[PDB]
């Protein structure tokens, strides 16, 4: 059994976050290592129980403008892009996203003869694609994509909500 207990619209990263780096940035694309700072995490989005089996699919809607180490660089503006990870609750379990199709981002688990929950997480890292004289780049709130629970091994969502969405909070990049 399962029920939706989270939120449909979720903001990624703190509003007006400030991200800076002391790294030179001589060769692009340059990735800001913001760790999991620009992210959203919730260990409790659906409640499940009684042998329910569920995993997660993820989908990014931003245009793909290239890749880095087998993971797509999604474009936000001509100068800024993102690397994106979606997956189970723990940020560490994030699956590097590529493409714009629904992708398996959490292989899943089966809750035993008890009650528990299924959560999720998303984090992104900003990428400098093109130079700028101002050195500073501000990004506006922007839709990223979505995550959907994937019941398996017989389990079924029924009419319980399966998808939640994500928006990137605005932020600024400050190249020291
Ligand atoms: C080994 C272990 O702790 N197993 C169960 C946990 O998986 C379970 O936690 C839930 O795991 C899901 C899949 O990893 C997460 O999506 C979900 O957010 C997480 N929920 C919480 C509250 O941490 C816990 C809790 O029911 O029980 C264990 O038996």
């Amino acid at each position: 059994v399962v029920s939706f207990i989270g939120s449909t619209e979720n903001d990624v990263g703190p509003s007006q976050g400030s991200y800076s780096s002391t790294h030179a940035m001589d060769n692009l694309p340059f990735v800001y290592n913001t760790g999991y700072n620009i992210g959203y995490q919730n260990a409790n989005v659906w409640r499940i129980g009684g042998g329910f089996c569920v995993g997660l699919d993820g989908k990014v809607d931003l245009p793909v403008v290239g890749s880095l180490d087998g993971q797509s660089i999604y474009g936000l503006t001509e100068e800024v892009g993102l690397l994106i990870w979606m997956g189970d609750t723990n940020y560490s379990r994030g699956t590097a996203m590529s493409g714009n199709s629904w992708e398996n981002v959490f292989s899943g688990w089966s809750v035993g003869n008890y009650l528990s929950t299924q959560g999720l997480s998303v984090h992104v890292r900003p990428v400098i694609l093109k130079r700028n004289s101002s050195a500073q780049y501000s990004v506006q709130k922007t839709s990223i994509g979505s995550i959907r629970m994937r019941p398996y091994n017989g389990s079924s969502a029924g009419s319980v909500q399966t998808t939640v969405n994500f928006s990137l909070n605005p932020f600024t990049l400050n190249d020291t």
